[PDB]
Parts: C-alpha cells; structure tokens; sequence
C-alpha cells in the first residue's frame, strides 16, 4: 500500500495509481468524483457538490464520459477517432483527474486546470492528448482536469425557469475550480497559483469563467488556445436560447415545468439523437446548445462584458494556430474532402461562405468574397480552397482572439499572444489542412516526450519548449524562462510564432483583416 | 510669296497659310500655328456646336500662337512655377478655336503618322500653347506630325440644357471633333497619313479621348489612342442630363438669368461672368469635381461612358493607357485643410476622415467608413505620414487609378489590345514638394521630349529617359504596339500586365492595384444601392 497514492479530500480517502511517465513515476488520481451524479431530476440542474463517502475511494481510472454525440465522419480513421469518447457515455460522469509529481511535491505547487473543447457537445478529460502526466513529471506541474456535461445536458436553458436555467455546464466546470480550492493542497498543489487553459470551447470556457465573478476568486491566470467567449458561435441570447429549447422539447413530443419535466423522462440518446436539427445547417459552424447570455452567470454579452471591464491584476496567453478554419471545412462544406486536395471552383467558394458566415446578408457575403478574392488569380481553385480556409478561421478564431486580446490589454491585463505554426509529423489530416486547430495541444502536454508515439527528435525538443512556456506562465504571468516573448499591447500589437524555429517576433495579429471583421462588418 | 522659305507655304482646304522655320535642338522643324477650324463661336454662337470656318482669302498668318479659350485662372501660389506652367499663356477670348501642327523640315515626302493632343485642365482650363505642350521635339526626332487644338471650357464649352436646341451640350467635345475632321481633310497637305491618327490626351485631354472611342460619329475620325491619367468612366469626367440641367439652371440664376429665354440671356452675360460663378455652382472644399463636363445627353455619349465600356465591341481598337506614381497628391493642396505645398502636409486621422469626405463628396457614412478602414494603416493607425499618403491614394485611386484599371479590363475583355503603364520618374526640375511624389501632369513634358532642351536644365539620364518614351509613343502611334521592333506586353485579363516607366529598363508588373481597385470598381458600387 505505497501511501504516496493515498490522499484524504474532504469528501474521504482516495487511492491513485503510480504511472510511468519517460523521465520517471507521476502519481494519477483519476475519476474523482466532484459532485452528485446529474441524472434523473438533475438534469439540466445545477451541480450539487458530491457527499462525502466511507472506506478508501478507488481513483485509478479515467471515470465514463458526459453523454453525447459521437463523430461518425471517418470511421476508423485517426484523425477523427481520436477525438471520439474513450470511455463509457453516461450521464453519470461528473468527475476530475489530478496528475502530480511522484513523490508528492515538497512544497505548494503552481496547478494548471485543463478545460477540453468539443464546441459544447463533446469532449472529455481522458482523451489521449490531455494526459498530465508528462507535464507533472517533467515540469512539476499538479495538473487537474474535469469532465463537464455538454449538449442539451450541460447547454439546454429556459432562461429563468428553476429547472433549466443555462449553463450548468460552466457551473461544471465552476465547481471543479472550487474542488480545487478546496482539496489540491492536499495533493501539494498551491490553490494559490491556479491557472485555467483550454483549447477551442474549453477556452471560450475559460473566458466565461474570467467575465464571471464568482469565478474570478478561483484561479490567478489564464491560458486561451483557439477559442473566446466573444464571437459568433460560443453564446447565444436567452430568447434564442428559449427558442432552440422549445424545438427541441417539440422534436421530442413535449408551462417551462413540464417541458422541463418532460424532457427529464428522455432517454439521453433521444436528446442527442435531436441536437443538431435544432439549428438545421451544412457544417458544423453553430451549436445550438451553447452557454447562454442569462444575466446571471454572465451578467451581460461577452462583447459588452470585454469592453468594459477591469483586468488590472490579470495575466493572459492567447493565440491560435496556423490553419484555423481548415478543420470546419470537412464538415459539410461541399468540395472539401480529407481524401482529395479539395481544388474549389468559384461558385463553391461563394457557397461556402454563406455557410461559414450563416448569419451575413447578401451584401456582407459579397464583402466578405470580395476581401478574400486574390483579384490577380479570381478563379485559381488553390487560392479559393485556402480563402475559404481563412473566412471560416478568421471568422470564428483568428478575429476574435485578435479583439479579445486588444480590449483585455487595453483594459489592463498582461496578455501574451501567439500563432502555432508547426505541423505535426504524425498528422493524419491531409496536406492541405496544414496546421488544423486543437494539433497545438499534444505538444503543449507533452506526448512527443513519449518515444512509443513516434515523434521526431525536434519535435521533442519543441514539446520541451512549449511545456516551459506554458508551465513558466502558470508559475509567474511570464512564458519567458526566468529572444524574449514581449506583452502583446494594443500599440505594438507583438505576439510570437511557436514552430521549430526560435522564437520570432511578428506585429499584427492578421491586422487589416480583423479590422474588416472587427470594425467593418458589424456597420454593414 | 515669292522670297519666302517655301516650305511654309501651305494650302488648306480653308485658303493658304504661311507658317514658321522653328529651331529644335537637332534642327529646324515646320510649325503651322493659330489656323482656324471654326467660325469664331461668340455671340449668338454662344454654347452653340461649332460650325467650320470659312474659306478666307489670301495668306493667312499661322506663327503665333492663337488666343486661348476664356477660363478661370489659377491663382493659388502666384510666381509659384508649378501652378504658373498650366497657366493661360495668350490673351482669354470667347474666339479661340485655332490648332497647331508641327511637321518636319522640310515636310516628309511620305506620308507620317499623326499625333493629335488633346489638354486637360478638368474641362475648365487648358490650352494647346503651353510649353509642355511643344510638338516641336516629338516632329524633328521623331519625324512626327503632330496636332493639337484648342476646344471650349467651363460653360462655354460644356454648359448643358439637355434637349434644347440652343445649348445641348457637350460642344467642347464637338470642337475636338471638328478638328479631328480638319486633319482627316487637310493633313495630307503637311505630308500627314490621314490613314493614321493616334489621339492622344492626358487627364481631361484623356478622358476626352476617351470619348471619342465611345462616340460612333468620332470613330471614323482616328485609329489608335492613349489616355493618361484619365478615362471618359470614372466619378468627375461626366454628369447626367438631369444634373447637368440643374446646374446651368443654377449658374443662370448666380448671375440674372423656358430654356431659350434662359439661354439667351446667359449669352448676353460678359464672358468674365460666367467664369466668376462657374466654381459656385457647385458648392465644394476642393477641386475633385467641375460643375460643367461633359453630359451623358444620349447623342454624343448614347449611355454612360460605364454602360458603354461594357457593351462595347473593342476588337479593332489598340489603346494605351496608364497613370502616374502620385495621381492624388496634386488634388490635395487645393483645399483639403492640413495639406500644403509649403509643409510637409503631416495629417491627423481627423483630417483624414474629413478628406475622405472631400474626396468622395458621393459618399454615405458607411462607404466613407469603408474607404477609411481599407485605407487605415490598423500597425499605425495615427501615424501622420501613413495618414497624409493615405489620403493622396484615395483620392488617386478614386478618381484615375482604378478608372484607369476599370477602362484596361473592360476594353482588354472585349477585343482591345491594350498597353499600360505606371509611370514613376518624378522630373529633377519639379517645384513641388518632395512628399507629392510624381503628381498627374507631370510625365507630359517627358513624352513630348522637354528634356531634349539643354537650356531646360534635365539631366542626361532625363534626356536618355525622354527619347525613351518619345520611341514608345511614336511606335505605338506607327504601328499599335510601343514595343521597338525588355518588351512591353499587352494588358491582358488573365495576366494583367503592364509595365514600369522610370530610368531603369522596363520592368512587368501583374495587377493594377488588383485588390484595392476591387473595392473602388466592385463592392463600393454596391455600398452606393445600400
Ligand atoms: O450534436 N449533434 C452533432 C451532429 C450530429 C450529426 C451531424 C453533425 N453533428 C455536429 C458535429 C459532427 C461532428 C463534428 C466534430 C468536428 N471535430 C471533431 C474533432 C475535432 C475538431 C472538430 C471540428 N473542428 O472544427
Ligand atoms: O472654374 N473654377 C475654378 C475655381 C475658382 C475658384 C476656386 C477654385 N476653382 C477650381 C480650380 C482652381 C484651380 C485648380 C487647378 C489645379 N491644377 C492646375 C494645374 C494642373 C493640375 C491641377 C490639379 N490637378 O489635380
Ligand atoms: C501646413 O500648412 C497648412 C496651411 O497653412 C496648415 O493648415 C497645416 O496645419 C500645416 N501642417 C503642418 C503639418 O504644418
């Protein structure tokens, strides 16, 4: 019985497991559970914190994850499989993971908390890719990350009823940052210096929680990878919530109490089974059960709430990666395929941006085809196929990180920013994707450190880099290790690309564009 | 005669002339200067079409220059020599319809290749006797014949009450056109090829050209042409018969005055008069518009000069086209507030969105808010200097360069063959600042050979350079392409080349400021219907 994998929380004893990590042991406490299991009448309830339980609590395995759609593009494919749920789907699944230095940390230790993407209808912490171990080992990291209900589970709101207020979900994820308050110390981690990061959704998530009070006294700094709470897919308005909510309860054959109540008698598949006809679409741009502009946990828009807001103390990192739109296209955008270059025609390309911006007029399409037109190559289908890439990314990413970054420095943060730029060898995407988002992440956690996964040797050492920066940013505010990675500001606008190469300095974060998105467009 | 240089004596259709021996720096060439086309179109003549002119008797004296057409006079910097240049350099006079030819000496025994010249001045200034103007270098290098003539301005030549009989507009227009028609009839006698007359125009003079491509009557009259710096599309070089009728109506009503009983009382107001109100017409900080141009009447001009680019069948036509480096800055410094010929014209964001409004006075907030984001530098936003050459772009490219690229691409996509250039070389003799680069107007002296004048004070590589240009004009004018049998290719759709004019060799450079002319010539249009 090795009493470094025994740790008494609050709610009792719990017993990790030691795993092998390359440089040598980490201690894992997977599938804590955090709080009450949301079934029955709890669901589309807010999370109740987990009773206390007798004996010793097995945590040695990844717990089941929140229930929800599962992507069938590519059947036995990598590149899609490895997004997929790798345990269980169950509504039962509210727990966390706690990775930490084997032996325990001398001393309180900075904590980074993982929050996962999945455009909130899926996910899960025990992905693969999110693994802490090579983080807790080789930087000493006490690395936390949980699973939050997504979908109608975690989004479904009828704003201001009782029973289905909104965002439970967050409130997920709100709870486990509490759990961390509450116990971490007990795993030598510092509650002190705690550090949100997610990628995609999870970091819009991240920012939910920095535009929310109640949140704010639960975590010192933040990490933002590809994703914001401003922009055009990651909230919605309560009457469009309501709407969505009610068609869905209609979709399924059900006064907000006995909508509500009628839903809760719904086997989870038939919720799932409905999801996406809610908001009918193409591709996979929208999801119609997304957080929820309530008044409540987010006191107003995201939009109003950045631009008025005071983040004197805060520290940020924010960035994006290379080829941020190309992921989406696959998904329903017609000429793109993973199985052919996807050479577009013009007409396609017209078509294409109706379904990337579905919420444009004619004319703001025709501005948008307009800008992103090469006007010496027209009809040249590489440059279409690439141009469509950036409408959706710059869209969706790239312009709302550029705005979040300037009105958060403009409004007193420290913020660091940055644009990921290497390929990963091992990529099962084809080609013309080039760097597609959330293919940052396994390096920031490590993986290429494992030689099993077949990694070049720079890409190790890359892996190396990015773990300091991010783990120098948890311990200080400062990726710098302690050429130089300057604050982004909104006069010298300087952020850095992450690749093979050293760090280099670049100005403008695709500057004259996010002004057309960011300032144009809206007018229009 | 009887002692005189017989090669000055010449008989046109009108009766016989007698021109002048004038020195070139490699010799002597024949100028016929002052011959009249019209009958002097004064009094009741007044906004009327020219009729020609009558046959006169004897030897008609043809050494000086003739009057110039009455105008306003540019009085912004006096002494200053870059706005004097442009100046009238005769005596103002309602009779003014004379030309000019320059021809070798002694005349060509073959028949040469015409150039005829056609000013610019915005349609209210200009005259065919300006120095830079001079046919004399482009005729003894060369061995070209060239024609330039003068033709009406401002009200005179363009005051409009469309559908009257006695002023219907556009007879600047026609006087070009009735001289077109005299060298059609008289040139040979000058030993010109009637069967090849390149127009050529620069600005208005350009814009004018332009419109006689576009007006079947003035097709027969020419077989090539060149617009510099300017196009008969575009938002200054014409109005609509409605508007056209509202400002005469106006100007009627500024100075005392049924269309024929309003007409006739403007032809009873002193010549002078006329010219004192013209510019208040139309109520403006600074020069982008002139109140009387040439009006899209359905006769001479049967659409707008844009349906018509569009709709035209170009197959015979070569044209060549182009622009200056610096085609905004010259507007600036007449009255949009911050810009100086004697500063360095350093502006706020402020001054600059208030020149946006000056600029493109067409403009909604919304598409005023467009031209300010697409020109903002969003690096430096506030920086002055970016700001300053913002502000000269987007009136450059709204008003020359990207009607110019406009006018390439249609004409290309319908059976043109096209030519264009940029041309970069700001002359060493300038008197303009430094920050207004190479401003519209000033390639001119270049392509009609100044520098070939030692006592003008160019430098060697300028003279070099002047030859160049003078090779490129006379070739395309002899055989439809400038290229000397580094080539110049064609403009085309697919490749949209054009070529560099500078002291270096030709350089081809793909798209005419593809992107930012997009803007202009594609999606503003749209912002306009919204
Ligand atoms: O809840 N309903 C889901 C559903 C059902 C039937 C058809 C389509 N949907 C939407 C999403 C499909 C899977 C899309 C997931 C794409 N994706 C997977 C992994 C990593 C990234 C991405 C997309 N990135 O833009
Ligand atoms: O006919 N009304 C004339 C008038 C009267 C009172 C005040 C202003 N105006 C307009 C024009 C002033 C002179 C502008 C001439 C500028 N200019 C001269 C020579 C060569 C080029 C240019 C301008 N190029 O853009
Ligand atoms: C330059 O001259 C103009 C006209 O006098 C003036 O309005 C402007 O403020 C001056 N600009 C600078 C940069 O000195």
């Amino acid at each position: 019985e090795d009493p470094q994998l025994l740790v008494r929380v609050r709610g009792g004893q719990l017993r990790g497991i030691r795993l092998k990590a390359p440089g040598g042991p980490v201690s894992a406490f997977l599938g804590i559970p955090f709080a009450e299991p949301p079934v029955g009448s709890r669901r589309f309830m807010p999370p109740e914190p987990k009773r206390p339980w007798s004996g010793v609590l097995d945590a040695t395995t990844f717990q089941n994850v929140c229930y929800q759609y599962v992507d069938t593009l590519y059947p036995g494919f990598e590149g899609t499989e490895m997004w997929n749920p790798n345990r269980e789907l169950s509504e039962d699944c509210l727990y966390l993971n706690v990775w930490t230095p084997y032996p325990r940390p001398a001393s309180p230790t900075p904590v980074l908390i993982w929050i996962y993407g999945g455009g909130f209808y899926s996910g899960a912490a025990s992905l693969d890719v999110y693994d802490g171990r090579f983080l807790a080992q080789v930087e000493g990291a006490v690395l936390v990350s949980m699973n939050y209900r997504v979908g109608t589970f975690g989004f479904l709101a009828l704003p201001g009823s009782r029973e289905a207020p909104g965002n439970v979900g967050l409130l997920d994820q709100r709870l486990a940052l509490q759990w961390v308050q509450e116990n971490i110390a007990a795993f030598g981690g510092d509650p002190m210096s705690v550090t949100l990061f997610g990628e995609s959704a999870g970091a819009a998530s991240v920012g939910m929680h920095i535009l929310s009070l109640p949140s704010r006294s639960l975590f010192h700094r933040a990490v933002l990878q590809s994703g914001t709470p401003n922009g055009p897919w990651a909230t919605v308005s309560a009457g469009e919530a309501r709407r969505r909510a009610t068609l869905l309860a209609r979709l399924v054959g059900c006064n907000d109490t006995e909508l509500i109540a009628c839903l809760r008698t719904r086997p989870a598949q038939d919720l799932v089974d409905h999801e996406w006809h809610v908001l009918p679409q193409e591709s996979i741009f929208r999801f119609s059960f997304v957080p929820v502009v309530d008044g409540d946990f987010l006191s107003d828009t995201p939009e109003a709430l950045i631009n008025t807001g005071d983040f004197q103390d805060l520290q940020v990192l924010v960035g994006v990666v290379k080829d941020e739109g190309s992921y989406f296209l696959v998904y329903g955008v017609p000429g793109f395929s993973k199985d052919n270059e996807s050479l577009i025609s013009r007409a396609q390309f017209l078509a294409g941006v109706r379904i990337g911006v579905p919420q444009a007029s004619d004319l703001a399409a025709e501005a948008v085809v307009l800008h992103y037109t090469d006007w010496l190559h027209p009809e040249d289908p590489t440059h279409l196929r690439d141009a469509m890439s950036a409408v959706v990314g710059d869209h969706n990413v790239v312009c709302p990180v550029a705005q979040l970054a300037g009105r958060l420095a403009a409004q007193g943060a420290r913020v660091y920013a940055y644009i990921f730029e290497h390929r990963a060898s091992t990529l099962t995407w084809p080609l013309w994707m080039g760097v597609p988002h959330g293919y940052e992440i396994e390096f920031i956690f490590g993986l290429p450190l494992d030689p099993s996964l077949n990694y070049t040797t720079e890409e190790r050492i890359f892996a190396q880099r990015l773990m300091k920066y991010w783990t120098n940013f948890a311990r200080t505010g400062d990726p710098n290790d302690p050429p130089q990675w300057p604050p982004y500001t909104t006069a010298a606008q300087q952020y850095v690309s992450l690749n093979l190469k050293p760090l280099e300095v670049r100005r403008g974060l695709r500057a004259q564009t996010c002004a057309f998105w960011n300032r144009f467009l809206p007018k229009l």
